[PDB]
């Protein structure tokens, strides 16, 4: 529940950048369709916000943040199935406690 943004790329691009404001425990969701074997890379401008991926072939979630052990050497994660994924942007639990609004910018690249 909360913001949903269907990720639409345009033209000849393989990435799109989005912005949001989330307060406390609220989260924003970015939906996209992808083919198994494609690689996703997500960057975020605010270290107080996590970026978690949900979808087919993923039992719980994948942490796509920059220091996540789930990324390869190029900062990418390989999507294990074809279908609809969700990237959620939420505050860390330690930050969420403060019930403050944070702005963020997220870049979503699917290759
Ligand atoms: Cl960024």
């Amino acid at each position: 529940t909360g913001k949903n943004v269907n990720v639409e790329f345009d033209k000849g691009q393989n990435s799109a950048r989005y912005s949001g404001v989330i307060k406390g425990y609220d989260y924003d969701t970015y939906n996209f369709q992808a083919r198994k074997g494609q690689k996703v890379h997500v960057s975020i401008s605010n270290e107080g916000a996590d970026t978690y991926l949900f979808g087919p072939g993923i039992s719980d979630s994948v942490d796509l943040s920059r220091y996540s052990s789930e990324l390869d050497g190029n900062g990418q994660y390989t999507l294990p199935a074809s279908g609809k994924y969700e990237l959620k942007v939420l505050q860390t639990r330690n930050e969420a406690r403060k019930n403050k609004a944070k702005k963020y910018s997220v870049n979503i690249q699917i290759k």
